[PDB]
Protein backbone atom coordinates (compact mmCIF):
# COMPACT_ATOMS: atom_id res chain seq x y z
CA UNK A 1 0.00 0.00 0.00
CA UNK A 2 0.62 1.26 -2.47
CA UNK A 3 3.43 -1.30 -2.54
CA UNK A 4 4.92 -3.86 -0.23
CA UNK A 5 8.71 -3.71 -0.22
CA UNK A 6 10.53 -7.05 -0.38
CA UNK A 7 14.19 -6.87 0.54
CA UNK A 8 15.35 -10.27 -0.78
CA UNK A 9 16.92 -10.19 -4.23
CA UNK A 10 15.86 -13.07 -6.49
CA UNK A 11 13.53 -14.43 -3.78
CA UNK A 12 12.06 -17.17 -5.96
CA UNK A 13 15.33 -18.31 -7.56
CA UNK A 14 13.75 -17.43 -10.90
CA UNK A 15 17.06 -15.81 -11.86
CA UNK A 16 18.98 -18.95 -10.90
CA UNK A 17 21.58 -18.31 -8.23
CA UNK A 18 21.78 -14.56 -9.01
CA UNK A 19 22.33 -12.53 -5.82
CA UNK A 20 22.90 -15.65 -3.68
CA UNK A 21 26.25 -16.77 -2.24
CA UNK A 22 26.92 -20.53 -2.43
CA UNK A 23 29.03 -21.20 0.64
CA UNK A 24 29.71 -24.95 0.33
CA UNK A 25 29.39 -25.35 -3.47
CA UNK A 26 26.24 -27.36 -2.82
CA UNK A 27 23.47 -25.19 -4.31
CA UNK A 28 21.64 -25.28 -7.60
CA UNK A 29 18.53 -23.53 -8.92
CA UNK A 30 16.55 -26.35 -10.51
CA UNK A 31 12.96 -27.16 -11.52
CA UNK A 32 12.98 -30.08 -9.01
CA UNK A 33 13.04 -27.59 -6.13
CA UNK A 34 10.33 -25.19 -7.37
CA UNK A 35 7.27 -24.40 -5.24
CA UNK A 36 6.35 -21.45 -7.49
CA UNK A 37 7.62 -20.41 -10.92
CA UNK A 38 10.16 -22.39 -12.94
CA UNK A 39 12.89 -22.94 -10.31
CA UNK A 40 13.67 -23.37 -6.64
CA UNK A 41 16.85 -23.74 -4.64
CA UNK A 42 18.16 -27.25 -4.05
CA UNK A 43 20.77 -27.64 -1.31
CA UNK A 44 22.28 -31.08 -1.78
CA UNK A 45 22.26 -33.62 1.03
CA UNK A 46 25.14 -35.42 2.69
CA UNK A 47 26.87 -32.49 4.41
CA UNK A 48 25.98 -29.24 6.17
CA UNK A 49 25.62 -26.46 3.60
CA UNK A 50 23.95 -23.20 2.85
CA UNK A 51 24.04 -19.81 1.23
CA UNK A 52 22.87 -16.29 1.73
CA UNK A 53 22.83 -12.64 0.88
CA UNK A 54 23.51 -9.36 2.67
CA UNK A 55 20.46 -7.15 3.09
CA UNK A 56 20.49 -3.40 3.89
CA UNK A 57 17.60 -3.21 6.39
CA UNK A 58 16.27 0.07 7.69
CA UNK A 59 16.51 0.84 11.41
CA UNK A 60 13.39 0.96 13.63
CA UNK A 61 11.37 -0.98 11.04
CA UNK A 62 9.01 -3.96 11.16
CA UNK A 63 9.81 -6.83 8.80
CA UNK A 64 8.17 -10.14 8.05
CA UNK A 65 10.43 -13.04 7.10
CA UNK A 66 8.75 -15.93 5.25
CA UNK A 67 9.83 -18.98 3.25
CA UNK A 68 8.65 -22.27 1.78
CA UNK A 69 10.78 -25.40 2.25
CA UNK A 70 10.77 -29.18 2.24
CA UNK A 71 13.29 -31.97 2.57
CA UNK A 72 12.99 -34.81 0.04
CA UNK A 73 13.40 -37.45 2.82
CA UNK A 74 13.44 -37.38 6.62
CA UNK A 75 16.25 -35.17 8.01
CA UNK A 76 18.19 -35.66 11.24
CA UNK A 77 18.60 -31.91 11.77
CA UNK A 78 16.93 -28.88 10.23
CA UNK A 79 17.01 -26.26 7.52
CA UNK A 80 17.02 -22.76 8.97
CA UNK A 81 16.11 -19.42 7.37
CA UNK A 82 17.72 -16.65 9.38
CA UNK A 83 18.06 -12.88 9.47
CA UNK A 84 21.09 -12.01 11.59
CA UNK A 85 23.05 -8.90 12.58
CA UNK A 86 24.93 -7.42 15.53
CA UNK A 87 23.62 -4.69 17.79
CA UNK A 88 25.78 -1.70 18.65
CA UNK A 89 25.52 -2.35 22.39
CA UNK A 90 28.06 -3.08 25.15
CA UNK A 91 28.12 -6.84 24.46
CA UNK A 92 27.97 -6.59 20.64
CA UNK A 93 24.86 -8.77 20.86
CA UNK A 94 24.36 -11.04 17.85
CA UNK A 95 20.68 -11.15 16.93
CA UNK A 96 19.13 -14.02 14.97
CA UNK A 97 15.54 -14.25 13.75
CA UNK A 98 15.12 -17.92 12.91
CA UNK A 99 12.68 -20.15 11.06
CA UNK A 100 13.37 -23.89 11.51
CA UNK A 101 12.17 -26.49 8.97
CA UNK A 102 12.28 -30.28 9.07
CA UNK A 103 9.20 -31.17 7.05
CA UNK A 104 9.06 -33.51 4.05
CA UNK A 105 6.01 -31.76 2.56
CA UNK A 106 6.17 -28.16 1.28
CA UNK A 107 5.73 -25.98 4.36
CA UNK A 108 5.40 -22.21 4.80
CA UNK A 109 6.72 -20.46 7.93
CA UNK A 110 7.01 -16.82 8.87
CA UNK A 111 8.06 -14.49 11.65
CA UNK A 112 7.91 -10.79 12.47
CA UNK A 113 10.73 -8.69 13.93
CA UNK A 114 11.58 -5.03 14.45
CA UNK A 115 15.08 -3.76 13.71
CA UNK A 116 17.12 -1.71 16.22
CA UNK A 117 17.93 2.00 16.04
CA UNK A 118 21.52 1.24 15.00
CA UNK A 119 23.18 -1.85 13.45
CA UNK A 120 26.58 -3.18 14.53
CA UNK A 121 27.02 -5.19 11.31
CA UNK A 122 25.28 -5.49 7.91
CA UNK A 123 22.27 -7.83 8.16
CA UNK A 124 22.57 -11.20 6.50
CA UNK A 125 19.92 -13.58 5.29
CA UNK A 126 21.19 -17.11 5.78
CA UNK A 127 19.74 -20.30 4.31
CA UNK A 128 21.47 -22.92 6.47
CA UNK A 129 20.86 -26.61 5.90
CA UNK A 130 22.69 -27.93 8.97
CA UNK A 131 21.31 -31.45 8.55
CA UNK A 132 23.85 -34.16 7.48
CA UNK A 133 21.56 -36.97 6.41
CA UNK A 134 21.32 -37.67 2.69
CA UNK A 135 18.15 -35.54 2.49
CA UNK A 136 18.08 -32.83 -0.16
CA UNK A 137 16.51 -29.52 0.81
CA UNK A 138 14.25 -27.45 -1.49
CA UNK A 139 13.51 -23.82 -0.62
CA UNK A 140 11.58 -21.21 -2.59
CA UNK A 141 9.89 -17.81 -2.23
CA UNK A 142 12.09 -16.43 0.54
CA UNK A 143 10.62 -13.02 1.37
CA UNK A 144 11.51 -10.25 3.77
CA UNK A 145 8.89 -7.52 3.61
CA UNK A 146 8.69 -4.13 5.26
CA UNK A 147 5.39 -3.21 6.92
O1 LIG B 1 31.96 -21.65 3.39
C1 LIG B 1 32.71 -20.54 2.98
C2 LIG B 1 31.89 -19.27 3.12
O2 LIG B 1 31.44 -19.18 4.45
C3 LIG B 1 30.66 -18.04 4.75
O3 LIG B 1 30.26 -18.10 6.12
C4 LIG B 1 29.06 -18.80 6.33
C5 LIG B 1 29.36 -20.26 6.68
O4 LIG B 1 29.75 -21.01 5.54
C6 LIG B 1 28.15 -20.95 7.29
O5 LIG B 1 28.53 -22.20 7.82
C7 LIG B 1 27.54 -20.09 8.40
O6 LIG B 1 26.33 -20.71 8.84
C8 LIG B 1 25.83 -20.20 10.06
C9 LIG B 1 24.53 -19.43 9.79
O7 LIG B 1 24.78 -18.26 9.03
C10 LIG B 1 23.82 -19.08 11.10
O8 LIG B 1 22.52 -18.61 10.84
C11 LIG B 1 23.73 -20.30 12.02
O9 LIG B 1 23.24 -19.83 13.29
C12 LIG B 1 22.68 -20.85 14.09
C13 LIG B 1 23.19 -20.63 15.51
O10 LIG B 1 24.58 -20.89 15.56
C14 LIG B 1 22.44 -21.48 16.54
O11 LIG B 1 22.84 -21.09 17.85
C15 LIG B 1 20.92 -21.35 16.37
O12 LIG B 1 20.22 -22.27 17.24
C16 LIG B 1 18.88 -21.87 17.52
C17 LIG B 1 17.88 -22.88 16.91
O13 LIG B 1 17.87 -22.80 15.50
C18 LIG B 1 16.46 -22.67 17.43
O14 LIG B 1 15.64 -23.76 17.04
C19 LIG B 1 16.46 -22.57 18.95
O15 LIG B 1 15.15 -22.25 19.38
O16 LIG B 1 17.35 -21.56 19.38
C20 LIG B 1 18.71 -21.77 19.04
C21 LIG B 1 19.50 -20.61 19.64
O17 LIG B 1 19.16 -19.39 19.00
O18 LIG B 1 20.60 -21.66 15.03
C22 LIG B 1 21.15 -20.77 14.07
C23 LIG B 1 20.55 -21.13 12.72
O19 LIG B 1 21.01 -22.39 12.28
O20 LIG B 1 24.98 -20.93 12.18
C24 LIG B 1 25.53 -21.39 10.96
C25 LIG B 1 26.80 -22.20 11.18
O21 LIG B 1 26.57 -23.25 12.08
O22 LIG B 1 27.22 -18.81 7.91
C26 LIG B 1 28.37 -18.09 7.50
C27 LIG B 1 27.91 -16.70 7.09
O23 LIG B 1 27.40 -16.05 8.23
C28 LIG B 1 31.50 -16.78 4.51
O24 LIG B 1 30.74 -15.61 4.77
C29 LIG B 1 31.99 -16.76 3.07
O25 LIG B 1 32.86 -15.66 2.89
C30 LIG B 1 32.73 -18.05 2.75
O26 LIG B 1 33.02 -18.09 1.38
CA1 LIG C 1 10.60 -20.22 -7.65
Amino acid sequence: GAHMVNMVSNPGFEDGLDSWQDWQQDMSAVPEAAHNGALGLKIGGGKAAGGGQDIPLKPNTTYILGAWAKFDSKPAGTFDVVVQYHLKDANNTYVQHILNFNETDWTYKQLLFTTPDVFGSTPQLALWKGDTSKANLYVDDVYLVEV
